[PDB]
């Protein structure tokens, strides 16, 4: 008989992303998103015990019909977003982020979804932390925006494991890293 | 009883993308592509009679020698433009291309060209085999795009590979 079981939690991305391959517009548009009631989204719910927000996402999103009954049912952890003011754009301490993720894998628990803001997300990607890409590519080109993929240093090869289609023109390909 | 018809002919679209967007490496890699028997390519090949080449890329593989489709392939008339290209020209060139009569016309590079056309509203359907690789670098298929596009999804095929290939109308 079993003495012990050990399902290895995975960090996993949920998100629309055009398919010009932005997550959000240049300045956070995200009208164009569509949420669908067939995406899977309640069910990868029960599937995860936590949300990752850096300080930013946060603040925003990260406090406020049914999902978000749902949503705030998860454990919420919360990652430094410095903004440095030198080139305008998002600084981290890769060695905590680090640090801060394995301390939670640590944990006995479910999933972690890695919510944003698009800033922290590249930075997951690019620390190799992500095992799952959830995304639901939108039938636009919004020509500029805040990229999926930014500042990749070798190909990163995907497994496909979904693919599923909407009457949006939505397509949901979900990868395994 | 019908007294005329026009199948008003389609600039098409049909290639393999990374799942960041990019067409080719850096310095031309097409390593990653991948060739499936089941991607419609001999049907979409018998629904063409045209194809459009850039100079750089007809030299590459406008005469390339399964060597059935290829075969194929070098069957289609062939319109080769010359290069910066100017969009007056172009527009022109594929107006006196679309006065003429037949079937659909495949846009087939290189990445300079196929901006031009996309960026011109010339493109009509996107056949993209969306590969699963992050190529991290390299030409997009997207590049320069001053405004929305929206499109309508028709079909969607899915790969032993993991490739996926969704098909768009610019309607
Ligand atoms: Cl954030």
């Amino acid at each position: 008989g079993m003495t012990n079981n050990l399902k290895q939690r995975r960090i996993i991305l949920d998100l629309a992303v055009t398919l010009d391959g932005f997550i959000e517009g240049k300045n956070g548009e995200v009208d164009w998103c569509i949420m669908d009631p067939d995406m899977g989204f309640t069910d990868f719910l029960n599937q995860i015990d936590t949300i990752l927000y850096g300080r930013k996402s946060f603040d925003l999103w990260g406090q406020y019909k049914e999902l978000w009954k749902l949503v705030h049912s998860k454990k919420k952890y919360v990652f430094s977003r410095t903004q440095n003011e030198i080139d305008n754009q998002a600084i981290f301490i890769n060695d905590n982020i680090l640090e801060e993720v394995n301390k939670l894998k640590k944990n006995p628990g479910k999933d972690i979804w890695l919510y944003g803001g698009a800033s922290l997300i590249t930075t997951f990607i690019n620390l190799g932390l992500v095992d799952e890409f959830r995304l639901s590519i939108h039938p636009v080109v919004l020509g500029e925006g805040k990229p999926l993929f930014i500042d990749v240093k070798q190909r990163i090869n995907l497994k496909m494991v979904n693919t599923r289609t909407f009457s949006s023109g939505v397509v949901q390909i979900v990868y395994h890293w």
